[PDB]
DNA sequence: CTGGAGGAGTTTTCGCCATGCTCAGACTGGCGAGTTCGCG
């Protein structure tokens, strides 16, 4: 509920529980070396970002999406980007999906603006038609169309 | 002949919620000008 949705109670990104996944005679996490404090750091950061109290998380389809910058109010409006369609690093975007007890990365972007017009823009421009009344609204919501 | 055990195979413990309406008309509008053949 308060973490990655649909995954096991405790999940991990790195794990080598089965022999088929080992190589060169290594074993366990030693199969990929990382300093202990470094491992702690990013895990804590990821846990923090997952906290619902901080408005930097959103669920789309099956994948949970997390983003961060020095400010987040505009990107947070992507909530309507699907719910009701219309110095610091800027807008890292990460989307991951859950396996049974381990996580996988779906996509990864670092672009600015946050534009998704590639599909939405095409989607809307395909729907263009002159209206009948003068008081109609240009951008109908999917709910209205389906109804 | 018996041991210790490294490896292969099976069982246990882990922790455990949520998303929200709507709503209305126009308009009235006039095409074009034409010519047929002819003996034994």
């Amino acid at each position: 509920r308060d973490g990655v949705r649909g995954a096991q109670a405790v999940a991990s990104i790195v794990s080598f529980n089965n022999t088929a996944f080992e190589s060169y005679g290594k074993e366990q996490s030693i199969n990929a070396p990382v300093s202990q404090e470094a491992a702690f750091s990013y895990v804590t950061a990821l846990n923090y970002l997952l906290n619902p109290s901080n408005r930097q998380k959103v669920t789309i389809a099956d994948a949970t999406v997390v983003f961060w910058a020095e400010r987040s109010s505009p990107a947070e409006d992507i909530f309507a980007g699907m719910f009701d369609p219309p110095e610091s690093v800027r807008f890292h975007v990460l989307g991951l999906s859950p396996n049974a007890a381990r996580l996988s990365v779906r996509f990864w972007e670092v672009d600015t603006v946050g534009h998704m017009l590639d599909k939405v823009g095409r989607h809307y421009r395909e729907l263009e038609i002159i209206p009948q009344f003068n008081n109609e609204q240009e951008f109908p919501s999917l709910s209205t169309l389906l109804r």
